[PDB]
């Protein structure tokens, strides 16, 4: 068959197929407390009726100011469990597996009042200056990550998904051009890397299932960080059990990045070849026999599905014939697949 | 513009665009009661979030006995009113129109005990023999389609079909191959009608809205009904009152029927012209071109897609994309329609 | 199988499927000879490669001064016979039937020196005022088409169509609003009709193979002709031996025309039904499953691509892969097709 | 604009878009003297009508018994040259740059008569076991590259590529496994490159024009060549002045290949990265998305489409609809394209 309807392993979790739904807000949580609505429901579900191997759920917030928008999905409470939960299983029953992205927006939270960061350095000249997390802040914020992972496998997720990517709070203390700090937490690699070391190893402690981490392999920016600082934060990431990195790009502040099918495919190849990684590909990825070519050329594991998936919510059906291959229909629509 | 995409009005009901989502069995209420799931109610809403016009909720029986499978959606009790009502508002939050199509299978009911007809006649070799229904069941049988009907005002429905088609309980009255009762629900062709002509004004009794009627325009049969003979319901139809014939064909008896794209599309241009009664197309119609066609050369009023929807639930999207031209997005998939 | 792929016979030639190559101008003899080039013969016989059932060559004059353009094909000269022979042999080796359109621009022509027309009166604005055609210029234009027959013969071509559509000369005849004449071929409908009556009777002279006629099926315009007109039309070319009448539409002046895929197919249907004469579908049909209903629903015997064979010239690959059959390919890309 | 769309400048020869139609044999030469047919005139040409901005013409042979088949085209004789005259000035004309493939099939012609190759092994089990050329024969067929390059460019040719793939004769010199001579032909890898080297420098006494070489990157076999001896050998053809290396593989002896969208790409994006040298990607490439991103991560210089430009002579025309980006039609096409 078809290295992309080919089974994967991770853990004990097994993929039928390598095709990811990639994590994306809905900025439709109405009622400004997290929770799921039904659009939420209709949403992800049909997207496993659709066929997709994993879906993984739009970046939800370990604490309300951490939200990117006030509409966002959230994980910050224990009456968050309840929707998560008929949602895994949902999802669950129609043959798909499920992953949560943890999140915390940190100086791109778009909220009234102070928003948070390794250092008060604003995103761009529209945003508000944020407010220098205190050390007992920064520990603080890690037990929230390590709550919310307990939160996800209570709810029944099978993947948790850290977002170290796109300008949010972990990317802002990678990198040199958002933290700026003085202690433990900023200065050399390690201490950079020190906050998502922490969120890593606490999250170990309720989790032992899959753990996949999203991160912007380039800032595209003078003195930023490259693929060479990620391959290095990768090996360190693979020490401490990571089992996959999503490898997206962009976003700690405005950059000039040219954009086209495949544009962030090196970075999950050289990752997966240097840090002996396990990646996923992500970025303008919208046919099957692309992401065919990705993974039987060894450029990533799993390929994640973004804006495809907004059009064609059944893209596994599409790939499969344009490949010229057959793969299971669910069961109400074998008079239409 | 495109007329597939202009707005069209209905009594007090404006549909967005021309597409409809053609009523198809999921055979999913797995606690045979007839109530609906949670996959049920991601299928729906997937395609409200798609922008199909109008969304036509599959066969709903207005009795137990009258399933087409133990499986089967129910409308026969007031405990169903309270998941319709939810799907209603959920699927018209999204943006769109939903109906529900009133069935009785009729002799076709695959269930255990007796199952009722007009005459006792299978359907065919496998099937069992059915009772002769006494004249006060036939008037029972109105009077369910009637409380039905009110069930489905109730639960917030915008438009009702009655389900006259597929070689089911109405058609199997209608046509002479299967009904051959001798009392007032037999013989001539307004005795054939009768039955239906009852469940229409007792419809309207307690549903004033648009009132959509799904007929098999053919019988393809010797001494069955054909095409003059629908022309001549229909302009019964249109004096009681019915807004619009959803036309299909078929499934009384065994056929055989040459199946190409469009093939149903006659019955529903000559019952427009003939009867001056707004029509429904369906029938392999799977791609916009063709669509607007239909519309535009006046062959039919709105177009039911069945399968297409299957394959894509997104299909006004693709149809848009074919007839190159711009449709408003659900706002949550505006980066990428 | 499907109807579109099925061979059928018109006199003594059979079409090996449905699909025509609609003729079009190329505007590329060069040397305002109208000869044909290079260019030309790779534009049809590429098609003939492509597997069209039959190839119509476009407008080809049958007098110098009844081109459209300086740059068109031309067959009026016994000098046009070779290259003509040529592209016929080349063509049918590929596999495909040949056609040509004989043609004569009428008061359209955009030439130096005196246009002519059945009446002095100007296409518009921009246009120069044509010389009324003296009975006796008429009788030598209807030689013109008969001489441009026997050449067309003695190339070896399959088909013969006379040009009676977009404005043209023949057109320009048969429409009230360009013919104001009070002699025989002016005045009632037969005698603006009897300039074709008199070319189509001069042709079956020298030509006895399959002869078509592309009319434009309504004028769009008030007191111009209609669709009606034109089944009177058609029922004298099926007494006179026309064995299929190509329906295009308008140019005889500026109209508003509401175009549409299928936009010219109600013309075909109804010149079908009641003329009983065989028929040429044409205008936006640009797929396969398009084309199978016009042919399987009985509005056309053939179909007509213009535009689509411009821009997919294996359009009768594309078309057979969207209704899910085979048809053999030219042997040399039996490893891509 | 996008990158398959931007020109690249190779010598004197400006290509304006990165698509090349691959070398593809039409066994079409039905007098069996190696010349050009019409077929073979408006297959060419009409992929330069489609835009296409470098057309190859398939393996021409520089000896009679030297073609793979009595049907191929052949570029021994000054006789061939005036039909590529035509075909060269035809192709230029609309638009496209035009290269002729010099090819030499050695033990897999299949041909009457003794055939050819550095050593007397048989391609496989139903094939004729070649005779092993003198030293004066290995030669002589030197020289009769070098004089077929020079009936190339005085046919006008653009670009000349060397064949030296697909288990043909200079590939069978290359490779171990078919070179077991005990000359200045075989052994060492200086000397199994020797003939290709003395090809190219004789080419290159009689042109000076963009020198191609497509090459097998690996024989997928044991003992046999990888893409490690071909960077190796693409290390001395840049000393030598070629620039531009095709990258195919596979073909020497039966092997088992995993073929897949973009399979050979590695090859091409090694030899472009570890030799210096511009590079063909060629294998499975059908779309514009997939040809995108090989130019813009640069594993490649222009892409090879060979199946593809079969279905769809007019894959520019697709490929810019893909990309979302315009470009110029042939003229005679602009109401279509
Ligand atoms: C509407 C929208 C919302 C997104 N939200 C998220 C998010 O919550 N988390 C994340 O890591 N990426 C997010 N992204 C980025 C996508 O997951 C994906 O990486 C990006 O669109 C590139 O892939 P694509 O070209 O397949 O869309 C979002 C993208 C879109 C279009
Ligand atoms: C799985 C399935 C279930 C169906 N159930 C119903 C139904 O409940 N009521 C009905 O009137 N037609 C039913 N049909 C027929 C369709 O509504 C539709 O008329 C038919 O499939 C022709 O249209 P299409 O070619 O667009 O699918 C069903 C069709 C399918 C494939
Ligand atoms: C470039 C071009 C040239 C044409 N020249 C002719 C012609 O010579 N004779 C004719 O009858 N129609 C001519 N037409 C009209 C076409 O044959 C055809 O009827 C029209 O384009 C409608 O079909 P389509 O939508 O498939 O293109 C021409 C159309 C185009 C686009
Ligand atoms: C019918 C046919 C003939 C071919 N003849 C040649 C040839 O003359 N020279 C050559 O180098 N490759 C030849 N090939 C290989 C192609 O140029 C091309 O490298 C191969 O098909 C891989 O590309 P594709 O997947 O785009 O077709 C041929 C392929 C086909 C299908």
């Amino acid at each position: 068959a078809r290295k992309l309807f080919t089974p994967i392993t991770i853990k004990d979790m097994t993929l039928k197929n390598r095709i990811v739904m990639s994590p994306m807000c809905m900025y439709s949580s109405h009622e400004k407390d997290g929770k799921l609505t039904p659009f939420h429901m209709a949403h992800y579900i049909s997207r496993a009726i659709g066929q997709v191997g994993l879906i993984i759920v739009e970046a939800s917030a370990v604490n309300p100011q951490g939200r990117i928008t006030d509409q966002d999905l959230g994980i910050w409470s224990d009456e968050h469990i309840e929707g998560f939960a008929k949602l895994t299983e949902q999802v669950k029953e129609q043959g798909s597996k499920i992953g949560i992205q943890l999140a915390h927006a940190g100086r791109k939270a778009e909220l009234e009042g102070d928003i948070f960061a390794p250092s008060a350095i604003a995103f761009d000249e529209q945003s508000a200056t944020p407010v220098e997390m205190s050390a007992e802040k920064v520990k603080e914020t890690v037990q929230e990550f390590k709550q919310a992972a307990a939160r996800a496998k209570e709810a029944g997720f099978d993947v948790i998904e850290i977002h170290a990517a796109h300008g949010y709070l972990i990317h802002e203390f990678l990198s040199p051009l958002s933290n700026h700090r003085t202690d433990e937490y900023g200065g050399s690699p390690e201490n950079r890397y020190r906050f998502l070391r922490e969120i890593i190893d606490e999250v170990k402690q309720v989790w032992d299932g899959p753990l996949f981490v999203r991160v912007s392999a380039s800032d595209y920016t003078d003195k930023g960080l490259d693929i060479a600082d990620h391959i290095g934060f990768a090996k360190w990431m693979k020490e401490q059990g990571v089992d996959l990195i999503d490898c997206s790009s962009g976003a700690l502040v405005h950059a000039d990045i040219n954009v086209f099918p495949g544009y962030q495919v090196s970075f999950a190849e050289k990752i997966r070849e240097q840090a002996d990684m396990a990646t996923g590909a992500v970025g303008m990825i919208t046919d099957g026999s692309m992401a065919e070519e990705i993974l039987q050329n060894g450029r990533a594991d799993l390929i994640f599905i973004g804006r495809e998936l907004l059009r064609d919510p059944f893209f596994a059906r599409t790939a499969a014939k344009q490949l010229n291959t057959e793969i299971p229909a669910p069961v109400q629509y074998e008079r239409g697949w």
